[PDB]
This record gives structure tokens, C-alpha cells and sequence, in this order.
């Protein structure tokens, strides 16, 4: 679990709180290894992957939402990321990150 330790260390460098790390690491322990993490304005995009199932945790202030991408198209993802509270450009950036993988 040394790689998991590295992920936590990175979260500390990013500036996540104990509870924030616990949430992310919690998902990692559930199999959803942290793949990508980037803050878009006031909403933090946290991308985790378990096998072929990818989830996105969006942390926008006090609003946190998790979107599963399993069986979701880019158009459907856009709609759900809009519900999360992302705009056109922010959603695009997220989709680009997913395309990068």
C-alpha cells in the first residue's frame, strides 16, 4: 500500500484536510484508485478508477457530488457534471482529462 501512501502524501501537498483525505482514501480502499486530480475554479475534480469503472468526486465549496461514468456517454456526463455545478468550459476540461486517462 506504499502507492496509496504516496497518493495521501500528494493530497497533503494539494492541501486536503484529514476528512478530505479520508474520503478519497476511503474510495481507494474500496478499489477506486486515485487517477487524476485537478481544481477547476471553485470546484475540485477528483477522478478515481476501479478496474473499468470510473467515478468523479466534485468538491465545490460545501457541495460534494460523485458521478459514476459506467455506461455514461460524454453528453450524459456533461448533463450530470452540470448538476454537480460545472459550466461549459469546466465540463470540457473534465472530459479532456477523461480522454487523457
Amino acid at each position: 500500500d506504499e502507492r496509496k501512501k504516496e497518493l495521501v502524501a500528494q493530497l497533503k501537498e494539494e492541501g486536503f484536510s484529514e476528512r478530505d483525505i479520508a474520503e478519497i482514501l476511503g474510495k481507494i480502499s474500496q478499489g477506486y484508485s486515485l487517477i487524476e486530480l485537478e481544481r477547476l475554479n471553485n470546484a475540485i475534480i477528483i477522478i478515481l478508477r476501479k478496474e473499468t469503472e470510473i467515478i468523479i468526486l466534485v468538491a465545490k465549496g460545501e457541495k460534494k457530488r460523485i458521478l459514476s461514468l459506467r455506461g455514461m456517454s460524454k453528453k450524459e456526463i456533461k448533463k450530470k457534471l452540470r448538476e454537480a455545478g460545472l459550466d461549459e468550459k469546466e465540463i470540457e476540461k473534465v472530459l479532456r482529462l477523461l480522454e487523457k486517462e
